[PDB]
């Protein structure tokens, strides 16, 4: 049920709002802060993979790729990127953005797909800022499936805390009549049960954006 | 450092690299390097062409060699000022430009150490030059080039990459290349310190040629 709700959102009001944030057009201070925060997360992950030295020719799965904010710079650096997203609107935008940026050079292959139904095998599987849309119990099933696609590495980002959303939930009960945080201990446990140990980690914190980043490597 | 590099490109380096950057017959290694370098040049020309404002664009080509980049930029209408520390390279660039461009739009070539260049340009470009200098001096060079760029600084460099790692490992297995690789994190930091952020990037990878390309724009 959650999948349909998230999908419909990113195919409608969510598409327009987030394509503007992930884009380069004029935005208000709230959206700008979130753009900056998200850009930091993307940049951090690209930096990790570039630093390793083996990114050119590296098989990468970008699960829940959105408008290709991560797919595109990875491809620019020589990666072989397979991007997928549950939202056809997001996928279409990613394809158009990649064609505008990369023309006919090294570029991702994009596909509309629920990550839970994703197949194939990759050196590195990446899932950024997607898990926030699902409760912990559903996140475990998602992480476990992604881990099954990862020959060596799984990178995830999640919010340990969602202030604004938490505030909204608590305020909601105060009148007649969402987002999900994940505990790092819970995420690390799920990764461990799938045979992964934690390598590098990172953290992005701005005014309205908070993302914990974990690099997990197969033992 | 620069004296060694200048003397090389005024003697044996001139003879060898003029041939590589030319169209004549070469060995399999130099051929691969020719192809890789051509891809780098083509990618940069493609970037500037894509912007749609190349005609009349004031461009500095620092370390221009035989004008492999300067000439096609001038062909597309750019106002190109090319310079190189080697007068032999400059002389060859001028001869090549006169041969193919006649009296039409063409670069102005000058013999000069890029660290001593003056003027102000919309876009400053330095391709495949930083490989001849250690990170310390490379940093000083980047800072100087940035001071000449009103808007944009484009750099290419050999990064830490697996292809080059393999070659160095094999080399260490026998008793016994003056080519400096640079970490992308170091380059990005230097550019950031000079008030520049990264826009487009690219990566040329052949058998023996590896060139990371960064487009940096003034914030
Ligand atoms: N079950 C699922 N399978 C694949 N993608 C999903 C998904 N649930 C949500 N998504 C997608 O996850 C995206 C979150 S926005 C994050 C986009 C991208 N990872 C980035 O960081 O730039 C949305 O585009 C949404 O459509
Ligand atoms: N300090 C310096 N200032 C200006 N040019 C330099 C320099 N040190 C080396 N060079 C020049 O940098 C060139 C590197 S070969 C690269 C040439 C050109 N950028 C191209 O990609 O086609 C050589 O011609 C060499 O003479």
């Amino acid at each position: 049920d959650d999948k349909t709700i998230v999908r419909d959102y990113f195919n409608s009001t969510g598409f327009d709002r987030w394509r503007r944030i992930y884009g380069d057009g004029q935005v208000n201070f709230v959206q700008k802060d979130i753009r900056v925060g998200h850009q930091q997360t993307v940049d951090s992950v690209v930096a990790w993979l570039v630093a390793d030295g083996n990114l050119p020719g590296l098989l990468v799965c970008d699960a829940g790729c959105g408008v290709g904010s991560l797919s595109i710079p990875l491809a620019q650096a020589g990666a072989l990127v397979y991007g997928s997203d549950i939202s056809e609107k997001m996928v279409g935008e990613a394809q158009q953005k990649a064609q505008e940026v990369l023309a006919y050079g090294n570029q991702p292959t994009f596909m509309t797909q629920d990550l839970a139904q994703l197949g194939g095998k990759y050196d590195t599987v990446i899932c950024l800022d997607v898990l926030i849309h699902y409760p912990t119990e559903e996140a475990s099933a998602m992480i476990s499936h992604l881990a099954s696609l990862a020959d060596r590495r799984l990178i995830l980002s999640f919010a340990p805390k969602t202030l604004g959303l938490t505030v909204l939930k608590k305020i909601g009960g105060l009148f007649p009549g969402r987002a999900y945080q994940h505990k790092e201990a819970d995420i690390r446990k799920i990764l461990g049960d799938n045979g992964f140990s934690i390598a590098r980690t990172g953290m992005t914190s701005t005014r309205f954006y908070y993302s914990r980043i974990l690099e997990a490597v197969r033992s």
